[PDB]
C-alpha cells in the first residue's frame, strides 16, 4: 500500500521516520508521496497541518495517521515508543476509518479562490477597522465592527474557536461555528456576541462595507486579499479520513488535552 | 379538525381566544383540548412552555402555533392582528410542519423519574456546595465544582443557554448543549470551561459526589430531588412539531430577537 | 500578648494547635478568645472566613494569622511544618501589619441589618425571577433580569468574583466589584454585561421591583429576607489587619493558587 | 484666555468652529494653538484623542473641552445645539476641572521610548505567534500565549478593554487594568484568564522569550517597534485636566452610552 512521511524536522522526527520506513521495506508497502493512500505526519497539529494541506486535492484517497514527538498533539493517536506497533498493524490492514467534516471558504474580487479548512478560517482587516455585513442565507444579520471573525469545524473547535469563547462541537455532526474578535458593542454598534452553529447547505457571506482589504487566514496559512466583493463559509461536501487502530473518542481526546493526563 | 387555545389569562389574551373560537365556528374545526391536533398558545415563551408539558403525551398527534400578547415571544409566529387570518389559513388545512429537537432528562434514585424539555434541564444543589462527576459515554470526563449545569436543546440555545455563554445552534442539528454555571477554577479544580455540543446518541451522566440532593428545572418547572444516584441527559427520540404558514427563518428569528425589529 | 487559635476540627489541626499553645506556654503569650489581640486560623479559606466573622466586633484591635492545612488556603501564609518557627517570631513581636478593605452591606425592611463580608455578598430571589433596579449614588443605572449579582471586596476578588467573569483587584486599592450572574439580555432587557469597579463613597443601592424576598449572602453566610426595601453596597470604613513575617505579594500569592506551585 | 478648536474635518465640525471663534471674538478669549490653556476638540472620541496627543506636552497647563457632532463621543460633554452657552461659560471664567489617570508605556531596544495613552495600549507580534513572559514588580507571573495584551487607562475601559471582558473602572481610582487577548490554555499553556487591575508604583513588564517584533498602540496610533528588549506599563504621574461645567458623573456617562439614551 502506498504511503508517504512527513516530519518536523528535528531530529527525534527525522530519525523515527527512517526507521518507520525500514520497518516498512519488510511488508508490500511502497513510498510514494505523489500518490500515497496512507499519510502518516510526525510532529505536532501544525506538521499535521501541513500534511493535510500538502494532500488537499487526494482526501478522497488517503488516511491520515498523526504521530506526536512535541507538546500537545491533539490530532494525533501515537507516541513515538508505539511507533513500531503502528508499522505492523498498518500492514496488517486491518483498521477503520474515520471522517471529520471540513471547512469551505471562497472569495471572491472584482476572479474567486476557493480554500479547504481543518481547524478554522479567520477574516481580520488589512490594518485599519474591520467591518462587515454578515449575510446568512441571502438574509442580512449583522453589521460586525470589531478584530475579527472565527470560522471553525468541529474538530476546530477545540483550537483558536476555544480561545474565543466558542463552544466545543463532536466531529460526528456536520457543522460550522462562526465566532468573534472583540466586537463593538454600544448605543450605536450591535452584535449577536454569542457563537453560532451552522449546519450544512448553509452559506454565510460577509460583505464589506468599506475596506475591501483583508487578511484571511486558513489554518496556519495567512493570506492578504485585496478587491474583495465577498467571503462565503459553507461545510465542504469533502471530508478528511483518518485510519484508527483503537478506540480514542473525541471527548477522552478532548480531557486529556485540556483536563490532565 | 380538533383543536384548543390556551391563553396567558390576562385581558387581551383571553378576548382574542373567544374571537378566535368564535371565528373557527365558521369552519370544520371542533374544540377539544383532550386530544387536540392543533394547540395554539396566546401569550409568551411562558404560556407556550405551559401548553408543550400541558401535551407532552401527544407530542406526535399536535402541531403547535404560538400568538404572542407580550414582550419577546420567542417561539411565537403571530402578531393578535394577524389572527384572523391565522383561524383562515389553518382551516383552509395547507400548512407544512417543522419540528425541533428536544431534550431527555432521566433521574434515578434509591426509582426513574424522565422529564422532556423544549428550553433546557439544568441542575443545582440543595443548599450548599454543588459537586458532581460528569461522564460522558461511561467515560469520567470532569468533576464540575460551582453552582451548576446546564443542558439546553437547539431551540433552547437562544435562552438560558445563551445568558451562561453558550453557542446558538440552528435546530436543525439534533444536539444538546452543556454549559457551566460558575464554576471554580485554581490549582485544585479544573473544569472545561468552554461549551460542550453533543450530537445524538451520546449520553451525558451526572453523578453525585458528596451531598445527593438536588434542585433540578425542566423548563419553567424546579424540582427537589433527594437520594440522587445519577442525572442522564441525552437526545430524545421525541420531537416537537410546529405548524408554519409563511416563511420565518431560525437566523431571521434570532435577528428580530436580539438585534432589533 | 492576647492570642487565640481557632481550628478547622479535623485530626491535624486539632493536634496543630495544641502543639502551638504548648509552645506559646513558653512565652509571655497568653490564651484569651475573647479579647484576643492575635487570630490564628488553622484550616482553610474557610476556616479563616470564619474566624473574621467571629471576631468582626473588634477588627481594629485584632491581626489575623492563617494556616492552611487544607488544599488551597487562599489567606494563609503558613505550612503547618513552619509553625513552630511562627510560635517563635509571633513572640518576638516584630511583624508588620497589612490591611485589606471590606464590603459594607446595609439590608432595610419596612428596620435595619448591616454586615461585613471580606470575600463578597450576593443577592439571588427567594425562588422565582430575580428583578432589581441598580442605583448609583441615586441615580438610576440598570434593570437587572438574571440569577443575581455579587459585589466583592479586592482580596475577594480572586474568589467567588472570579468564577463569574470579574478582574482581580490589588487589595491597596479601596473598591468594590460588582459582576453579574446570568442576565438576560434581548430586545426588550438589557444590562451592561460588564464588572463594575466602585471606589470609596460610592454607594450602590439594589431596589426590588417584584418580588422583595431575597436570599443574601456574606462570604458562607447564606440568609433569607423578607419585605427588603433596599440592599445597599459601599467600601467599608474598617478594614481588616494582616500580621504579615516575610513577603508574599498579593501577585505571588496570585500565581500560586491559579498558575502552579 | 488662550485657547484652540480641532475638528474633525467635516462640513458640521468646521462651521461649528467658526462660529465658536467668532463668539469667542466677543470675549477676552485669543486662539493660539501652540501653547493654548483650553482645547476644543469638536468631531468624536476619534477626535478628542488626537488633540489630546497634540498637546500631551503641556497636559499639566491644558483643560480639554469635547464637542461631539458624531455617533457616540464618550468623552465629549457638549452637542452642538449647546455650542454658544459653552462660549460664554468658558468666558466667565468660572467651571470646575477633574483629572483623569493616564497610562505610561516605556519601550527598550539594543534607546528607550515613552508614550502616554488615555484609552490603551496594545501590544501584538508582527506576524508569527506572540509569546511574552508578564514580570509583576520583578516577579515572574505568567507566560503569555496569544494573540496580544491590553493595559488600559481607567476611563479607557469603556473603550477597547470593555470589548475583552474587562470590567469598567471610576477614573477616580488611579489603577491600569490589564486584559488578554484570546490567550491559548492547556495543558502545556496556562494564563490567568482573568483580567488584572493594577494601582499606581506596579510596574508590569512585558519580556520577549522568542520573536522580538511586537506592533504597539497607543490609542488610535500603531507602531512596528523591532529588537525590542522589554515594554512597561505603569500609572503615569501626569493627569488629563477636563474642563466641566456641570454635573456628568462618569457612570450616568456608562448609562447613555451602553443602557440607552
Ligand atoms: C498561535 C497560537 N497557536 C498555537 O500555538 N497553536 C498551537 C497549539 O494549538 C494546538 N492545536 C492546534 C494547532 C495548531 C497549529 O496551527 C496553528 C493554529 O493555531 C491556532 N491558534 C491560532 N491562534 C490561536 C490562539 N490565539 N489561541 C489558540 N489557538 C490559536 C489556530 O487554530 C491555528 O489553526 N489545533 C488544535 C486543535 N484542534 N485542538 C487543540 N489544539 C490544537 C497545537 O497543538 C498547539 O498546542
Ligand atoms: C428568569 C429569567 N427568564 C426569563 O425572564 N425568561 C423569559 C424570557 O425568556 C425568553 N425566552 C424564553 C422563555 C421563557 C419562559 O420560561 C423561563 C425560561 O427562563 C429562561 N431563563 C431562566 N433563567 C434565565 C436567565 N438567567 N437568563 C436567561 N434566561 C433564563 C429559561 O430558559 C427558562 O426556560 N425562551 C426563549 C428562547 N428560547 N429564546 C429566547 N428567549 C426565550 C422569554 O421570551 C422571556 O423574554
Ligand atoms: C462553593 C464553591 N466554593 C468553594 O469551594 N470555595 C472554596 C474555594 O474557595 C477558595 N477561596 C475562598 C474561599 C472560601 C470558602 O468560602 C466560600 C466561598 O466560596 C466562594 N464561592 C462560592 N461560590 C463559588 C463559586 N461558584 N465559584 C467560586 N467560588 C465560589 C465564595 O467566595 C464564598 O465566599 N476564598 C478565596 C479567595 N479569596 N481567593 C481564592 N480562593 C478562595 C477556597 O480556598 C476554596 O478553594
Ligand atoms: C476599531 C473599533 N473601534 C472603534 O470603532 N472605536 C470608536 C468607538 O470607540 C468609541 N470609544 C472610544 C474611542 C475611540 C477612537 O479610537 C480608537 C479606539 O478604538 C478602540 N478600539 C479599538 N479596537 C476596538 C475594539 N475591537 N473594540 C472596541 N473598541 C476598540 C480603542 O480603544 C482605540 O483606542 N473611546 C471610548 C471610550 N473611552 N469609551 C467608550 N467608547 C469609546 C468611540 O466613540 C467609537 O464609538
Amino acid at each position: 500500500m502506498k504511503y508517504m512521511i512527513t516530519s518536523k524536522g528535528d531530529e527525534k522526527s527525522d530519525l523515527l521516520r527512517l526507521n518507520m520506513i525500514a520497518g516498512f521495506g519488510e511488508y508490500d508497502m511502497e513510498y510514494d508521496d505523489v500518490e500515497p493512500e496512507i499519510v502518516i505526519s510526525i510532529g505536532g497539529d501544525g506538521t499535521f497541518l501541513s500534511a493535510f494541506h500538502q494532500y488537499e486535492e487526494r482526501l478522497d484517497e488517503i488516511a491520515f495517521i498523526g504521530i506526536h514527538t512535541g507538546h500537545l498533539g491533539f490530532y494525533a493517536d501515537w507516541r513515538p515508543a508505539e511507533a513500531d506497533k503502528l508499522v505492523k498493524l498498518l500492514a496488517k490492514g486491518e483498521y477503520q476509518k474515520v471522517s471529520y467534516p471540513l471547512l469551505k471558504t471562497t472569495v471572491k474580487y472584482g476572479k474567486e479562490a476557493t480554500y479547504l479548512a481543518l481547524n478554522e478560517s479567520t477574516v481580520k482587516s488589512s490594518g485599519g477597522p474591520f467591518v462587515v455585513d454578515v449575510v446568512i442565507n441571502d438574509i442580512h444579520f449583522e453589521r460586525f465592527r470589531g478584530d475579527g471573525l472565527c470560522m471553525s469545524t468541529p474538530s476546530g473547535t477545540t483550537a483558536y474557536n476555544k480561545s474565543l469563547g466558542g463552544a466545543l462541537m463532536h466531529p460526528s455532526i456536520e457543522a460550522m461555528q462562526l465566532t468573534e474578535m472583540a466586537s463593538i458593542n454600544n448605543r450605536v454598534y450591535r452584535t449577536i456576541g454569542s457563537p453560532l452553529v451552522f449546519p450544512k447547505h448553509h452559506v454565510v457571506s460577509l460583505q464589506p462595507v468599506n475596506d475591501k482589504d483583508f487578511q484571511i487566514s486558513v489554518d496556519h496559512l495567512s493570506i492578504l486579499h485585496r478587491d474583495v466583493q465577498e467571503i462565503r463559509y459553507e461545510v465542504s461536501a469533502k471530508k478528511i479520513h483518518f485510519a484508527r487502530f483503537r478506540s480514542f473518542p473525541f471527548w477522552r481526546r478532548v480531557h486529556d488535552s485540556f483536563i490532565e493526563d
